[PDB]
């Protein structure tokens, strides 16, 4: 499958693509404002994620650190990123279908649209100004808005019992972005697309 990753932000993002134990395609790439990166994601991929990283410092070897979404200090991500990270999440070719969503469960850093290229399903978007509205206690020191589980590390927020409901902090994200997951047991906002669809992930969407 094809995923076009497009940076329409006024700032650079270091795009990342991983399925948690491995890179998808090259795993990461610097996208200056206006740049795009088209990757191939293998059919059958489950638990794939694409996200933006902001304010990265990499040396010539591709090692360093990002202020949001850092993946083990690498330019080319193999693992998932440090919160806060707006997440484009997908599993492909699952019983004939693809499944896509956006999640704020690990916080929000960059506004995102995640849409199919085909007409056979809809896209989803979380592009409200969550960082500008972020409650003080959730503000992340390098930018972005942490989820409450990251900040407080209690079962109320982390759902580590498999038993949790909405909170004032999940509702902060959910009201701003109803189409994104705001906590683990949120009413699902996963979209069913035709199997073997192609997609576009847009940072700072306007269309």
């Amino acid at each position: 499958a094809t995923f076009e990753i497009v940076n329409r932000c006024s700032y650079t993002v270091w795009a990342a693509a991983s399925k948690g134990d491995a890179a998808l395609d090259a795993g990461g790439r610097q996208l200056n404002s206006g740049e795009s990166w088209t990757i191939n994601v293998e059919p059958g991929t489950n638990g794939g994620k694409i996200w933006a990283r902001t304010d990265c410092y990499f040396d010539d070897s591709g090692s360093g650190i990002c202020k949001t979404g850092d993946c083990g200090g690498l330019l080319r991500c193999k693992r998932f990123g440090r919160p806060p990270t707006t997440l484009a999440e997908f599993s492909l070719n699952q019983y004939g279908k693809d499944y896509i969503d956006i999640s704020n469960i690990k916080g929000f850093n960059v506004p995102m649209d995640f849409s199919p290229t085909t007409r056979g399903c809809r896209g989803v978007r979380c592009a409200a100004d969550i960082v500008g509205q972020c409650p003080a206690k959730l503000k992340a020191p390098g930018g972005g808005c942490n989820d409450a589980c990251t900040v407080f590390q209690t079962s109320e927020y982390c759902c580590t019992t498999g038993k949790c409901g909405p909170t004032e902090y999940s509702r902060f994200f959910k009201r701003l972005c109803p189409d994104a997951f705001s906590y683990v047991l949120d009413k699902p906002t996963t979209v069913t697309c035709p199997g073997s669809s192609n997609y576009r992930v847009t940072f700072c969407p306007t269309a």
